[PDB]
């Protein structure tokens, strides 16, 4: 229906297709073609269409939501190097040494403990040796802080969220080497203000094409996103490892 | 973007699904299942979906259109027995007497004139033997009619308009038998009317969907095609016809 369109597009809008953290986080990987990535989460595929310009890689893009995986083929027809399907990742299965880089951005809060662990493992499987495993995820931070608005926003959208020490060990666990782990937080808020500022200056723009209820949620959205991020309740995690096999 | 979508889906809204129109259009026809229809611009499928439901048939819907298609298939999926496809039907090809009926609402006229033959040719022989061909489209009525504002609307979308009675000769001349060609101008002002009402009496909630400039849009659309209809620039037209046993 309309609704789930107009606010993927919304978002889409404001986060400017999410091209300035992507910029950022590939800003020191170095990949020779003709590598092959996989992205987990690829959304809009705007992820997928800057890896294959920056580097000339195959990228094949993963995503549960199938509106977005529809809109995603449609934004890049005429390049064969990129790829999409819907599909629940975990349901995935692809041959052993498949990826030169595996990909990531802010999906993998969407499973649970067990889940995670499952992913990393195939993700394991699934890269070439030396290949990289390349994620931003978020993460728990001061649990002390949580309240009761905050445990039913993320009990509701079903988040799973784990300190960033914990889940640099989890990846460690699934024989992964090279494990970094990095608290981002302070580039999260940067991102979210960005995009907050964008919303709030083109507010006439927004609206010839979006109705005045969905302006109103996501200024106010992005205003609590803001706040959660202030208040320490949870880091957005940065996390590179290199399968050495 | 989001435009195209949301003309899309307000369209189909103010349309309530074209539920009404095909209803009537499909009352005196009868289909034994298996049988299998072919609907050529089926759009966001609801016209396939209905016959399916009505008659249990196997139903092929084609669209040039690829994001309506998307929607088709996401609104459609349980039903094995209802497929979509993108592309032309100009370059489609199907085996010959494949199917029990072919069906096409307010499409062809996007087909310039050799095409509309074309395509009655490629029906003729995708039919079974006593296969039916029911059509609705718009044509050319009273051209001493036509101003300036007319013929650059229908310049600027491409329409090829021809009137109903050369309409059902060219269907005649592809070897169709029994040819029907009806003039249901006055229902369509009876649904245009019902569609313009439905509108104005919903604004409140259409605007929490969709942006004030796309009602106003809508309304002067709707207000203009009640107009030219009964100012006689236009028939909305009926045919139907049988492929010889
Ligand atoms: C907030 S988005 C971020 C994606 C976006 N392209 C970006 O710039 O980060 C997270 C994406 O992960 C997808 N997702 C959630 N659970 C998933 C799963 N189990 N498998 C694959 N994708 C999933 C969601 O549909 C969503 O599009
Ligand atoms: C006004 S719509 C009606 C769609 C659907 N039949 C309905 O009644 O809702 C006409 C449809 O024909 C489709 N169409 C136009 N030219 C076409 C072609 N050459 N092949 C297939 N579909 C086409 C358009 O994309 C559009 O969805």
């Amino acid at each position: 229906g309309i609704k789930a369109y107009e606010f993927i597009f919304g978002e889409d809008y404001i986060s400017s297709g999410g091209i300035v953290a992507t910029t950022k986080i590939l800003s020191d990987i170095y990949l020779e073609p003709n590598s092959k990535v996989l992205d987990i989460g690829s959304g809009l595929g705007g992820g997928c269409k800057y890896i294959n310009e920056k580097y000339d890689a195959h990228v094949y893009g993963v995503d549960i939501c199938e509106k977005m995986i529809a809109i995603a083929k449609l934004r890049n027809k005429d390049k064969s190097k990129v790829e999409f399907e819907a599909m629940d990742i975990l349901k995935k299965d692809f041959p052993e040494c498949t990826f030169d880089m595996i990909y990531s951005r802010d999906a993998i809060l969407h499973l649970p403990y067990a889940d995670k662990k499952k992913l990393f493992e195939k993700c394991y499987k699934w890269l070439k040796p030396n290949g990289i495993l390349l994620i931003t995820d978020y993460c728990a931070d001061k649990i002390e802080n949580w309240d009761e608005e905050f445990k039913a926003y993320i009990n509701k959208r079903k988040y799973t969220l784990i300190p960033i020490q914990d889940y640099g060990d989890l990846i460690k666990s699934c024989n992964f080497q090279n494990v970094q782990a990095k608290d981002i937080s302070d580039y999260w808020l940067e991102l979210l203000q960005m995009e907050l500022n964008k919303l709030e200056e083109k507010k006439d723009e927004f609206l010839k094409l979006y109705p005045t209820d969905e302006y109103n949620s996501l200024k106010d959205g992005w205003t609590r996103k803001i706040k959660d991020t202030k208040r320490h309740l949870q880091k957005w995690g940065y996390f590179k490892a290199q399968k050495m096999v």
